[PDB]
């Protein structure tokens, strides 16, 4: 049961951040790049390397500590940071045409973020059930067939960071219910990125009831994807480009029973 | 049916929670919700496609709690299409984008389509080529003539069974369906992006202009289907539709009736 | 005529539900809601189209319950296309998309276009080319002249027949109308690709500001719907457009007039 | 300078209905809505169009009803542009899009743009290349430099006459035209697909932030419109512009001022 | 600060008016607007663009009627982008679409920003790749790290000099920015088509939350804005990027304020 709201100047409080992308970084150089994808020949044969797998980023933010009282987010300010960086068309990019500029990062997208008073719940969903996933990831296990389309035994907690692969992993909308979580998937083999950048927009996170998240042990947990698409090196081989998220959370003090 | 008063109580309302997979035809037991590759006809008149080529509606018939005259009234739904990130999947046995590329994603023609109703979605036939022999195991148009490819009234049926009604031959009947709210988007185009979005923050009403929601009769919950994500090419070029599971979860009261 | 008031009861209204389908010109028995095949002439001066290759407006007058004073008002309309779904028939004597690829979709120039009136659709004659020869059976733009690609006022009509309008040579006519609500939007391009929505729970308002809607002379309502989706391209590369029918729902009123 | 009172009364309305044809070029006697082919400088230096390649703004001055002080203010307008249907002439001298295809439409880039001022529309000139040698008959920015390029004040003109300034080297200027309301969109891109809307039923208010419209200066309603479709490529491959006509329809009402 | 009452009479509001350049690169004395063409490093290692290949960041700093605590508060602004028809000339040493086509237009990734505030933009670095040499003459990222291809918040700066911050460096910091109302959209992709509205009738309220707009210190407005429309391919296929000047109109009222 919840009830009322606290007020005063001690009854506010504010956190502010940036989630890291977790893309794969293949090597000392390329943080916030994939791995270059590679193809297997078959269905049967398809397990991609670590380096490779984007996944979700994570972060669970201490509160002020309370105590029963408990933080309440209220709104959400967020937006990809960095969004002029995809203007490099000038560093090792496969050409447009003869002569031309660079090709810039563009393709499949997913853009995701999460405010919740616990961890993210997820649903294992795979385009292929025979993928062999790489060791250092957190995947569906037992997979079989129905895992193509829903197998409800693949539940999860979005409770490590560089660990669930994006492509394995939704939101579980059967649950979730602390949580408030958005996101696009913008597919297509060179659909163009369109990133907005504002400070003047707010998301309310209050359910319909007028409530928001609540942070159990007075923890906030933010999640994100970024996958801003695909950059094309000279050779022709792509590899994922992935960005940083802010995010800024108002929370109030909200008492609740039993 | 004359409809009375709303009925109030904690015991007045519940709730169905469900999700239904695709039926995209699953041509071998490891290509669940995926279609057979799709091959192209020399002629309208040799046009005959298989069933497991077939992408059919899904519903599913959900018993409610049993009433009796009190009726169960479909009031609002959250609905969404479980697991869009597997269409990430760009490395198993994809054609390449160009030499040395990622593999192509899913894209080109799709259609999204749900409905919520308190009997059987009403069904009308219309045919691309009236002259396409629609196979053994389908239900499908009958009796067509070249009018059943822009409307023939005595294509009439119900979505009243799986892997069954083929998405190509039926759309939802404008002329009846007082019973069920519907709602779809056909986006074509041979390589289309797919843009798909997820949140537990949207609901839709189901109420019409009157304040009245599906009725349920014999205290059954009717949920359709249709997830065509696009198409998936293969190393040797060959296309097979894609689909993913459809969430609902609807809330619905307890209403008197006559 | 002086507007005065809306009756009420349980007679004062009436409802009026049908489909309007194509008339895309319809080359041969087995090629309803398609047209010929598109073929180009060489110079402006020798463009001489058949007629079985040009999509035509369509138009229904619905006779209304006899009333004479009073006269039927059009209130509210649901319209939709019917038959979305036939377009992911891509496997009937389409060109592929590439080496053992699917059938192209339906794709290009679009024309989806409805008005409701209480009189005919009143329109004007806007030529590409005023040197074009239009076939014998086609209602057309007669007496063209140069003055007749961007603005020629002699090329005033009604759309007072089916199968002879051509799409391609008339427009509503803005400065008229005044009776009629009309709704159109062309999307052109070589292959962009189409977008349909189907619902029925959408209502479009047909009052115009000071709350009036068309008002039916001699009890007639006039329904008119082009829905040009795209053209078909069949393995030869030959292309040929391709239309849907459109479902029309209007509730009317009496409205008494002076 | 001081704005007091509308006029009430029967007699305190007037309305004006008109259409603007495109001044596109217009390069011999049968090609009125088109522009010259278009050709390309080998350098920026040597870049010196012919008149018919360049399209014009069209502007018409329209003398009101007489008043004296009393004022015209205009208060709405409804605008749409004639003809779109024509675009659907894909039979006529045009490049196929591919082997035994129909002709390619209308496209690339497009500009439309209309307004409504008590005064002749105030333009600035910005130049693409300042080098451009313009033409005899054009109006256009005089004492060209390199930073007229970005932003020279130098080039200012009112659009006071119809064949003469070039859409490409103007815009409105808006540092001024307080008495006008102005509304373009320039789509860019090589192939962009056209999008027009037509309706009877969409009225913009030209009244301010104050409840002001603007007031007509000696009783003259200017008007002005530029609606470059796209361009039309004939079976050469050679492109010309192609524009049409803009219906406008202002209601004004007197007003009184010091 | 306490923020107190709005004054009020004739004298209370003032308004600023004036136009921002695009600052592109202007390769030479004839191509004001345009960047050098772009040329590609072999390897990330390798990228190291010379400073009139890069697009840099546009900033004004007006100064207000002097007061004297009253500040000015910026309440609304009007802005567009002139010169949208420019972009028609597809006739002038242009790369054509097909054999005896026009010539391409300008297209491809585009950034349009504009910020209005009481004191200077307030930036965040991010690199696309690190190792970047970055030419004399701007002011980019220092000390940059692996890091810094994702977030190195070592990388703060205040946009207080024209042509000289690289728009591919930077993007406003939302940490700070709490006395500036920034907006922006980049658009990527090898050929997306410009999208560009004109209109006089359009108002874009700076107020915050709570009815507060940007106070000017020291009486000064900035304002900033990029506008990179795309690229302009050429005859030889080379591209550079085109940008175009940018319009405000802002009206400012007096506020009182505390401490």
């Amino acid at each position: 049961e919840v009830l009322e709201v606290k007020t005063g100047v001690d009854s506010i409080t504010e956190v502010e951040c940036f989630l890291t992308p977790e893309m794969g970084d293949p090597d000392e150089h390329l943080r916030g790049f994939s791995k270059s994808i590679s193809i297997s020949d078959t269905f049967e044969s398809d397990s991609p390397n670590r380096d490779m797998l984007p996944c979700y980023s994570v972060a669970r933010i201490p509160l002020p500590n309370l105590n029963i009282l408990m933080w309440e987010a209220v709104t959400l300010k967020t937006e990809v940071i960095g969004v002029t960086s995809l203007m490099n068309v000038h560093s090792n990019g496969q050409a447009t045409h003869d002569n031309g500029a660079g090709k810039p990062v563009q393709g499949t997208s997913f853009h995701f973020f999460s405010v919740g008073g616990e961890a993210l719940e997820l649903q294992g969903v795979l385009f292929n059930y025979r993928t062999k996933y790489p060791d250092g990831t957190i995947f569906p296990k037992n997979a079989t067939v129905q895992s193509q389309v829903m197998n409800t035994e693949h539940k999860a907690y979005l409770d490590k960071n560089k660990a669930y692969p994006v492509e394995c992993w939704v939101p579980d909308p059967t649950r979730n219910e602390n949580t408030r979580y958005f996101g696009t998937l913008t597919g297509g083999e060179q659909v163009p990125p369109v990133l907005h950048i504002t400070n003047t927009a707010t998301t309310v996170l209050l359910d319909e009831f007028g409530v928001g998240p609540l942070c159990k042990g007075d923890n906030l947990y933010l999640s994100a994807v970024d996958v801003c698409g695909m950059f094309t090196n000279r050779s022709g081989s792509q590899q994922w480009r992935g960005l940083s998220r802010y995010f800024k959370v108002q929370l109030r003090k909200r008492r609740v029973k039993n």
